[PDB]
């Protein structure tokens, strides 16, 4: 039961009440407002299923039932482990329900400005997430595309990649470092996902071939044209189709 | 609660009050103005999230809650570490909210008149910034273009550069000094950003080549025309295309 103080006094809660102050009435059942107390409205607790969460933001300094202090302008998710149905405070301005972001085995998502250890958003950064993880988005965060599918690929399929961010001796599946802006193909009987640093460029496709058959190609790094033949052969990281001129 | 002195006296704050003086009332809750005090308006604290800041400027000499003195015409940002929501003073004229300038890994920005150690703006100068840094602009500062993207480039890509500011034995990636106004190409499997001194001129592009094929070129420094052939070859810092005349 939301209330207001029309005069300085003490409420049944026993809190000191300055004029114009507002406060909740936790008590269940029929309740009589005090002569200074003024009725406003009943405040329903927001439903909190495992699939749902409740974003909140402090209007000013205070403390929640769980004892966590809330400075002005702070924002926080409300998980089910806390309460099955939290009741918003007079200083807890709701921003809205946050649906859970589920992921499939073949799904992954890039979170813009991933939440730091500090609890402050990390501006100018992004963080990939995968592995059937299901999680509510932290405040101030958003997906770039909305749960990208994993690029599963076979030996006849291949994907070019480029290092937007220089130096990655680790993390890469080949465990090989790369200079910024260089390209390299990946291929094999496996699924793959782009890293936060590397970015996809183009998808090489199967190029069926038989004996006494092939295609002209060119090594752009040195201009080396040559006619590949025989067995099926996907283009490497730099080779490109070359055109004959009769 | 903003107020004014209609007569010389002392306020509840205990400050000496000359006629026409104005002052804040920090106290929360209901408050009765004094017979000399005159009601004006409630003054809300500006919201201060990590992404936001509040620019301010002194109208005259005074002191803030944090004890920092403010001479007339001085300007200062208000960060969240100070207060979650600062309340403007009668002498603190607001100039406006300042949004944070976030940067990506591939982003960088040039600040005109970068803030000095003195706290005064450095006229006629500029300062590059990069590395996913996120920062509010200092007063009197502005970007030249608005967060330029880093020039990532491969071995087949190259960018010409020119020394607008003479002598740079350090800072340059090659660690080589240059006379003012000279040009030199840069190339390799790496990202690159212009320095505050050096400026980009043109972007050399890949020039595919094979055996028994090439292009005429000319060395402008000495007029030396010659026909490069064979392997792929990007133009150097001075060579330019030369035209055959049958």
């Amino acid at each position: 039961l939301r209330l207001r103080a029309r005069k300085e006094c003490f409420d049944r809660e026993g809190k000191g009440r300055v004029t114009g102050e507002e406060w909740l009435v936790r008590s269940v059942g029929a309740y009589l407002p005090a002569v200074f107390e003024e009725v406003l409205d009943l405040v329903d607790a927001v439903i909190l299923t495992e699939k749902t969460a409740l974003h909140l933001r402090a209007l000013q300094n205070f403390r929640d039932l769980r004892g966590v202090l809330h400075r002005t302008g702070e924002e926080w998710l409300v998980t089910v482990q806390d309460t099955e149905a939290h009741v918003p405070d007079v200083y807890e301005e709701v921003l809205g329900v946050v649906p859970i972001t589920t992921l499939g085995p073949r799904h992954y998502c890039v979170i813009l400005d991933p939440m730091g250890p500090d609890g402050k958003n990390q501006l100018g950064q992004k963080r990939v997430v995968k592995g059937e993880k299901s999680f509510f988005l932290q405040p101030g965060e958003r997906l770039e595309r909305g749960i990208q599918d994993v690029y599963v690929l076979s030996e006849q399929q291949g994907l070019l990649l480029k290092a937007l961010q220089p130096l990655e001796e680790g993390e890469s599946e080949e465990k090989v470092s790369h200079q910024a802006g260089d390209c390299w193909l990946i291929r094999g009987p496996l699924e793959y996902v782009p890293s936060a640093k590397v970015e996809v460029v183009e998808e090489r496709q199967a190029i069926p071939l038989d004996q006494n058959e092939g295609i002209y190609v060119q090594d752009v790094k040195t201009g080396k044209v040559r006619a590949v033949i025989g067995s099926t052969y996907m283009l490497t990281q730099d080779e490109v189709l070359w055109e004959k001129e009769l």
